[PDB]
């Protein structure tokens, strides 16, 4: 089975819910958890590994995504990502993520995704920086 | 000229901000301040007026809205919405909101918005609940 | 019901385009959300001026900020529905312009929502307020009503 | 250059639908957030079992649950392109369905992006698991691969 646990994860991000994340079933609806995923891995990213948005040189695009759901959350409930990182290759690295529900030990759901990091205005990938490395090795992963 | 200051709020409720707020230029899309807005409002609801959205028998509808822009926040800041109520009616209320942006003191927007509320099966308008009427005066402004 | 304002009519409008509605416009009460009319409305004016204006979102050096906004709900909609949003130039000064947007049930006549947006345009890189390029000011200019 | 899995080709779906693309699709970089696409997955999926499995999303008493999706992206698009998904059914369960979908460039034959999504349908209320009714199994059978 799962499921995962908050241990498992190097790094914590709380999200706070809005409105609209619930849909017309009542609960958040599953596209908002890769909102969620991509949130908490920039927000690493940027504060951490000098990642520049605005007018940085490097970016990272998601090559590919996904996710299992194991139990609903809805708004206005209060959640956490947890970030760990399962590889870093040259040029792309592959992160785990799970959602917790304040209170639940159980992740909520949990899933992967993968950047590769571009030139951004030629969109050739490049090796990843040496800023980023550091910060992405720093979520290595256990077992 | 403006601009609102946080003392002229009555709550004030953190959101995070998300990958996806900024937009092409940059910056948190303008769009995004209504999804705050109504965040904000409906939080209130829920922990302070009894609002139950999943099966309660009265909800809002906002009839209308608005918001004046003074200048631009964007992930991954920290922002803050102050909440106050301009006029509770019979059946609607308007309030005001202001987003802030943490460590400015002037607001970066200001809009308002208007509920009115309804019966859920049929959308009759009808006389706000008792528990709602008690949040809601809770929150009027001074001016 | 809803807003007590005069529901504006299909040929108050200019230019009409539709737009598909999504699974998750409806919120939890079953309907488009109110925030959604609104990233209606910048899509009908961005989409106008980019086939008929000439503006230029991933490289041009003049752009369009939003500077204020509002909207009036008058009937609900649903996804799967279809729906059309019109579009008519109210003001058009050097360097703003305002719009007037409104949704429609594609198959009817009456305004389900109504509202306003001002652009205003400004250099990319700075935010100075420039006047408005001539491309797009001759397409904005076919908006105003008459 | 983005993922390295095969890119599907527009013959292997079976059923198509034309998204418009909207302002804020386009995130900081300038193309469809990767997001957006599940917004996609979602939306073709059932607008297709509304109007084809007579799915009821106001009152109905079954429902879909999303238990599982995933998607690789092979090359960008950006608002305001023009867009269409690519679906079909690629295993029918008694209670649950996995759908296989690609976007297009509706001009254009090579996937910009392709995933799957996992439906488990379950009573409204509590949520247990049910079999999939008929009307919604007959649409769902007009999918799946020949
Ligand atoms: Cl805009
Ligand atoms: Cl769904």
């Amino acid at each position: 089975a799962p499921r995962p646990l908050r241990e498992q994860y190097l790094h914590f991000q709380p999200i706070s819910t809005r409105w609209h994340d619930n849909d017309i079933y009542g609960h958040v609806n599953n596209v908002t958890y890769y909102a969620f995923f991509d949130t908490a891995v920039n927000t690493y990213l940027i504060e951490r590994g000098g990642l520049d948005i605005q007018g940085g040189e490097v970016i990272g695009l998601v090559v590919s995504s996904s996710c299992d759901y194991f139990a609903p959350v809805a708004f206005p409930q209060r959640i956490e990502m947890g970030l760990r990182v399962a590889r870093l290759g040259n040029s792309s690295v592959q992160y785990e993520l799970a959602l917790f529900l304040e209170g639940q030990r159980e992740a909520c759901a949990a899933g992967r995704f993968v950047h590769v990091f571009v030139e951004r205005r030629s969109s050739r990938p490049v090796a990843i920086p040496q800023e980023l490395r550091d910060a992405l090795a720093a979520l290595q992963s256990s077992a």
